């Protein structure tokens, strides 16, 4: 009626969308590349030609700035002023061959068949103040670290800001799976055993806010974007920069990932999205300049490298959408729909409406139509059997606050 759209208008409109097809299709496969490592808006797109940027101190001789971290990671001190700085300069370590002509907005990172380091994609600038280099546990000379080891250091620290990203209750046994697995990778071959077992924990245990730091988050984007791209023998570091890949996107991931669950094109799963206010965020989504299409663009770890500050590709940029994707994963019984963050100011009860709707038509794998003239046959209101399930998945589960799953509880029982 007033909140709701018949999906043959949306038909009538839509088809306006750019590369949307081509953008779901770039985004889910990126993700499922991305699992073999796991285990008022501002646009992105660089206008200046320009590449993203950020200052360090002063250069230091990697031998020395090796040895002092070291020894800081031994001792689970280290100063993240100076991990950055031997990072930044680490990156001269990991050279490539570029593959293909990479360009992104404007800018020509490199022509086929360039050597490459992942200081190509971004501009380092330096002051002339020294960093810190303090070492302990004596300060006897010892052997020059060889390149393999500096590969363990390099990606024993980036894996910091993914450990540091965790956090929550209930999560420190995941956590602890983690920082094994990276560990173990990077005592094995190509990498070396720089560490002892167990080192990695104790050390995050005072490194928790370093995801936080936004030079070290830009290093770790700018790492992932380059072994992203570059096939390398240490590209195994991405286990810990992959989580900078569409960091700030919620609402564009939830959706093309939507789009897969319900395997349908993403001209035809826009036709269910007729509440009324979904129109803005959906063209909010695929605002064209912005190269969400593009491999290997800047776009993918825009947030991490400080392309933009105010996502538009957010859960709360798009939280009508978000929060009616998350209400059908609640009715299909999907946990991290039910964990996930309910957007309080977009109509969390008109979504959990049209989401027991949809979750009802998707029910164990008809057209748009059909949905809305049930909806509107029903006054706009849940049918019985909806709050059931709605009440069975959630009521038989541990919400937390403000999810979905405790909006559920709260709303209907």
């Amino acid at each position: 009626s007033k909140i709701f759209v018949n999906p043959s208008a949306i038909r009538a409109g839509m088809a306006d969308l750019e590369m949307a097809e081509e953008t779901v299709d770039l985004i889910n496969r990126n993700i499922e590349d991305n699992q073999a490592h796991l285990q008022e808006y501002k646009y992105p797109a660089i206008q200046d030609h320009t590449k993203p940027s950020i200052t360090l101190g002063k250069a230091p001789d990697l031998n020395k700035a090796y040895k002092s971290i070291l020894s800081g990671m031994n001792a689970a001190k280290l100063d993240p002023d100076d991990v950055c700085s031997y990072l930044a300069a680490a990156m001269e370590l990991f050279e490539g061959v570029c593959p293909e002509d990479w360009t992104s907005y404007g800018i020509m990172i490199a022509r086929k068949g360039d050597k490459i380091t992942p200081a190509t994609l971004v501009d380092i600038k330096r002051t002339d103040i020294e960093g810190n280099w303090a070492l302990t546990g004596g300060q006897d000379l010892t052997r020059d670290p060889t390149v393999a080891e500096h590969a363990s250091l390099v990606g024993l620290l980036l894996s910091l800001y993914r450990l540091s990203k965790i956090s929550g209750q209930n999560t420190g046994n995941y956590k602890t799976n983690i920082a094994d697995r990276i560990e173990q990778i990077f005592e094995t071959a190509p990498f070396a055993k720089i560490v002892e077992h167990h080192t990695l924990m104790t050390t995050h245990k005072m490194c928790a806010n370093w995801s936080t730091i936004p030079n070290f988050r830009f290093l770790a984007g700018t790492y992932d974007m380059f072994f992203s791209r570059v096939e390398h023998l240490y590209s195994a570091i991405r286990v810990g920069t992959v989580v900078t890949a569409y960091e700030d996107c919620s609402g564009l991931v939830s959706f093309t990932g939507f789009i897969k669950q319900i395997n349908l094109t993403a001209r035809e799963a826009i036709l269910y999205f007729f509440h009324k206010n979904f129109e803005e965020e959906i063209r909010r989504m695929f605002e064209p300049g912005q190269e969400t299409a593009v491999p290997h663009s800047y776009f993918i770890h825009f947030r991490s490298l400080g392309l933009s500050g105010k996502s538009p590709y957010s859960s709360n940029a798009v939280g009508h959408v978000f929060n009616l994707i998350h209400f059908v994963g609640c009715y299909m019984g999907q946990i991290r729909s039910l964990n996930a963050t309910v957007i309080s100011t977009c109509a969390p009860h008109e979504m959990s409406v049209l989401g027991g709707y949809l979750g009802e038509e998707f029910f164990g794998k008809r057209s748009p139509e059909a949905v809305y003239t049930r909806i509107m046959m029903n006054g706009g209101r849940l049918k019985r059997s909806h709050i059931r399930r709605y009440i069975s998945v959630s009521s038989n589960h541990q919400s937390r606050p403000n999810s979905f799953a405790e909006f559920l509880n709260k709303t209907y029982s």
